[PDB]
């Protein structure tokens, strides 16, 4: 792992800038099986991680540059999860690279378990807040010397999930007839990689959590630290079992396609400087 | 220290298999109250940890733990006399390795005891709490024993913990206690792990109780996670060695000495119980 | 890195300090929020930069090395830590623990600490004082307890109890002193929960912690307290409410570190007077 300090992050950024002339305004991270939720990318340039010195490596991932709905984007195909053993610096670096490349808004998707009992398989839950269990317990991604070039020692997490972006996302869903699928709620991070027990799920639900997953929050924290606005959404891929105690099942990719359309239509309506 | 991967785990298993002809069907981790069970193994072969190359080392004030092979109630067992607590600073791999070795040796069922504080107000000192579920506080906060590359040889990347405390074993254990006249001491409950090694404050105990926890301890969940990961069935019991203090204006404070005493006074009954459970475990 | 807080290393540090001063501290003080002035109040003193103590941990206050200050306060001998060690900075357990263990070897019997905290309890007002009567050590419950590792038997037992961690007699005295000196209305007692940090708590996190029965939240203190209790040092700790936690995600109010600092500095003279007046009333031989 290389330290995600300004000098290391600049070297990686400068290197990418030799490989593409596209200056992204929007960063997109697609979650576990949510790829292509960003690949109507027009006039694209594809940069494999292996091509970028000091950029983290997947256990084949790509950085994809291009235009979506008239706007310049960079899409991370392949994310870094704390349960895999990646360091704080490894996970922070891509987001800080995004900042140096010009990203102003980060759009994140993930798959999550539905804790809230009103949730259905296939629902979208826009994150309006989070509970960073690892961070409260001394594994916050910002532990260590503060990189001052990027942000302040004690970032506030007020309006972490930009309310104006959430409003827009909801309006876009409604306008395109899938508003009934969209909720807003609190995402809690389980460091993982075990799925949550019923007692764990009950505790988390009672803590005020709506969905649970193993990712996203660390990226959000780094984004907010360096002043990137954040939009994040969970796809509810399963309903959490709350108490201890064999059919033909379809597992299609329609929701993935829907989410892709959703992100494209949001980007279409984002403000542009 | 030594990675709990297939190569290293097989090397250890093979060393052990050179030292005994006993192929264990049941593994037992001796925690609080199981001291006499360990010493009552029939036709036992004792293998000190120090004698097993690459097997993690742990001592009780200097004396190495042992693997003990033999029979209990006519079934082949391996008993771990000497466990590995995370509060001692042992690595994820060090704690996982013995369990994965048990898997390769042939273990199908893991039985474990521990000492716990009683949060649930109905519990009495010396009660037995069969774990029916757990809350793995270190695991939720990025100190899960499986963090790191998954060892595919042993199990899947994201293990489900749905029926982690096998419902059939729990049923049997209750039945045996009931049949033998001590059903009144047996409960089932949710165990929450405190990394430790501090005892819980009253504010911590109040929070844990209100989270839905019945007992709190500093061990066991990591082993259970590794066991479930590699498909070993689990039976675990907490011995209530302290009644959790929930009021800060109290002068009663937990001490490991009385914890040891409770373990000592209940060891005979717990041994009887485990022996009688093992006798009735399915498939013999 | 780095230096183990075991008896050998702690003895070396203490013996070095003892070559610099003959003052035998009975009270140790960790300057947190509101105690910025305390160093200046200590009389007949010697100031020892951390940089001048071999194998002592290093940290900066303002733009200079932290200091260990020895002298007299309210007629009692004290050692003051000017510059503290926060886990969110990346310091090790041994680093945080060593100074407390050094205090023990120097003769310290009582540790007084202040810190800045967010007010979760809804009856709290900005600038209030919340004496800690108990805590919830989230990092500790989640396997980041400062004592994780081999137990150092010279200092304490493997499984410390945290009963009466916040000495009830010191808490009683502190309340009495505030009452007598006309600021009893600023003083509460409560449960402190540690957020590892360095992020301020989200509204959802604040709501969770409040419902867990926490009154204030901060990023320090508990690890030092655990080390003090382990080695038998009596503890008095107070949170200055430097921000009122935002529980509502649709609120425009937010914690601001400049304001946190201002709130702490504003209360500093009163906090210091309070500590000085508690020390004056402590029993002594
Ligand atoms: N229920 C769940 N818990 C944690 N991570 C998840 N990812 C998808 N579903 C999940």
């Amino acid at each position: 792992s290389v330290t995600a300090n300004i000098e290391n992050v600049k070297k990686v950024a400068h290197h990418i800038q030799k490989l593409t002339s596209i200056v992204p305004e929007i960063g997109i991270i697609c979650g576990s099986g949510l790829g292509k939720l960003a690949d109507g990318v027009k006039d694209k340039i594809t940069i494999p991680y292996t091509k970028i010195p000091n950029f983290p490596q997947t256990s084949s991932g790509n950085l994809i540059f291009g235009t979506l709905s008239g706007r310049k984007v960079v899409v991370m195909q392949g994310r870094f999860h704390m349960y895999e053993g990646y360091s704080n610096d490894t996970v922070a670096l891509p987001i800080r690279v995004m900042k140096l490349l010009g990203v102003k808004i980060l759009m994140v998707s993930n798959a999550a378990g539905g804790l809230n009992r009103s949730l259905k398989l296939g629902d979208f839950v826009i994150l309006k807040d989070h509970i960073y269990l690892p961070g409260l317990g001394l594994n916050n991604i910002l532990v260590g010397p503060n990189q001052e070039a990027f942000g302040t020692r004690f970032p506030a997490l007020s309006n972490a999930y930009d309310r104006d972006l959430r409003k827009l996302a909801v309006q876009v869903a409604e306008e395109n007839g899938f508003g009934n699928l969209v909720h807003q709620g609190v995402y809690v991070m389980n460091g993982g990689p075990c799925y949550e027990t019923p007692a764990e799920c009950t505790m988390l639900l009672n803590m005020g959590c709506d969905v649970v997953g193993m990712s996203t929050i660390p990226e959000v924290v780094i984004a907010r630290h360096c002043g990137i606005q954040v939009f994040a959404v969970s796809l509810v891929t399963n309903i959490s079992v709350l108490d201890v105690e064999e059919e033909v099942l379809a597992t299609g990719a329609q929701r993935a396609e829907l989410m892709q359309s959703w992100f494209e239509k949001i980007i279409e309506k984002l403000p542009k400087d």
